[PDB]
């Protein structure tokens, strides 16, 4: 029955987007890095994983054999338009995740050997689906058990509108129907019919098979492999940001906040000596907050930063851009347990008044969005980095920065010191699932990780 199936959709999405995908995207967003004394995530850190590494095979199966199949069954089993609306929104989000990883995705033929549609085709289709499902709402309430919004239809509408905001911006910055999507995005923000709170699955317990999936994999089935990465530490330390203490531990060697250069683990050991670059010399990622931590689909902070971006870029409305910016920073301060301390940066290093040009203001928005997605929604962080290209890629190599840290601009990304990409640069996509290669001859030919997804054109 639909009631028994519908909860599995978001559970399955959460397992992927909050677990395996969240994990590798945090390396690509340069929040964290491989602890010196272990090797579990070397190939993610150094961009040396390949299609055979199967880095997203589990997530692909749980998204398509799990979440999307469950959504198909709900849509077959209920006429309740509000339930169909929520289901269609989750279905759209699953496709959005997949497209943001491999660009192409099974869609028109999904759910044998389906063809993989182009990501632009998928974005267009799922947006049309949300539109149609919304228009079919008749005012009656939901019937399915809804751990995300407790059957609150206005919230599901807000989620749909936030996903529209996210995806319209990607058309705009892909220069695809940019004029049209700009008008749609301006209207969306003017209507201000977004969600309150965060969009999250929040039922995780510190018990066997009930923990947050990222915590479960990395702190229970593994010993902790994550240390903080140099860009995040540098930026939080530079901006005097008290959120440096949330999810990041001071070094045991000296009680300092220390981030490892991306892909730089083996080089630190080489340059400094292996005995002088141990786990105690770098900031651990703190797993103690993770066991019961929700899985995020859409944070309020991100939503506000996207609204701020729209006001700054398309309305030329500085006052509403500042309000949404500060709202975003304020919300993230609250979620991390620092409510009321947001002025430490809103009246300090990251004050809107201190930014003069639109570029300076957009940098604030983009940098503060990136901070807010750390330990919340890494997949989205990696996507927003790819779309906006902010934080900017440092002009200096990891070795140059290690040799003379004064050249570095805190918060800029750093191409991994060891970098398996033949072209160098940042990771632009994930490989096609190996299971798809083995079972579906229509799976697009593999391309290097430097080949961008369709909406990433610069
Ligand atoms: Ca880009």
């Amino acid at each position: 029955t639909a009631d028994l199936i519908f909860p599995s959709i978001s559970a399955s999405i959460a397992s992927a987007v909050g677990g395996e995908i969240y994990n590798y995207a945090g390396f690509f967003a340069q929040y964290y890095e491989q602890k010196p004394e272990s090797n579990q995530y070397n190939t993610l850190c150094e961009y040396t994983f390949t299609e055979s590494s199967q880095q997203m095979d589990y997530s692909y199966r749980i998204l398509f054999a799990g979440a999307l199949e469950d959504a198909k069954q709900v849509l077959e089993k209920t006429t309740n338009p509000a339930d169909r609306f929520a289901t269609t929104i989750l279905r759209a989000y699953a496709f959005q995740i997949m497209v943001d990883n491999t660009s192409d995705s099974p869609y028109s033929e999904a759910l044998a050997t389906p063809k993989w549609d182009t990501g632009e085709t998928v974005y267009k289709g799922i947006l049309g689906e949300i539109d149609a499902a919304e228009a079919a709402l008749d005012g009656s309430g939901m019937d399915v058990p809804d751990l995300i919004f407790n059957k609150n239809i206005a919230q599901w509408k807000g989620f749909a509108n936030a996903l529209r905001l996210r995806m319209y911006l990607r058309f705009i910055d892909a220069n695809i129907d940019a004029a049209s999507y700009t008008e749609k995005v301006k209207t969306l923000v003017q209507n201000n019919e977004f969600f309150t709170g965060d969009v999250k699955l929040d039922c995780f317990l510190d018990e066997t098979d009930k923990r947050n999936p990222w915590y479960n994999t990395n702190a229970v089935g593994l010993t902790g492999n994550h240390c903080a990465a140099y860009p995040l530490v540098s930026y939080l330390s530079s901006t005097g940001d008290p959120r440096i203490a949330y999810g990041i531990s001071k070094t045991d060697a000296d009680g300092k906040y220390v981030g490892q250069l991306p892909g730089g683990k083996t080089h630190m050991q080489s340059i400094l000596g292996t005995d002088n670059w141990k786990n105690k010399n770098v900031s651990a990622i703190d797993y103690s907050i993770g066991a019961t931590k929700p899985v995020y689909f859409f944070t309020q902070a991100e939503l506000q930063f996207l609204i701020a971006e729209v006001y700054a870029r398309f309305h030329n409305d500085d006052a509403n851009a500042k309000s949404a910016y500060e709202a975003g920073v304020t919300a993230d301060f609250a979620v991390r347990g620092f409510a009321g301390q947001e002025n430490t940066i809103l009246e300090g290093a990251c004050a809107w008044s201190a930014a003069s040009t639109q570029a300076d203001k957009l940098n604030l928005i983009y940098m503060q969005k990136w901070v807010s997605l750390f330990y919340m929604d890494h997949m989205e962080a990696w996507s927003e980095i790819r779309r906006t290209d902010c934080p900017k890629l440092s002009s200096y190599s990891a070795a140059q920065i290690q040799a003379s840290e004064s050249v570095y601009t805190p918060g800029e990304l750093v191409a991994p010191w060891t970098n398996g990409l033949e072209a160098g640069g940042l990771m632009k996509r994930m490989t096609y699932p190996l299971s798809a290669r083995q079972q579906n001859v229509n799976t697009p030919a593999g391309v290097p990780g430097s080949t961008p997804v369709w909406w990433d054109i610069k």
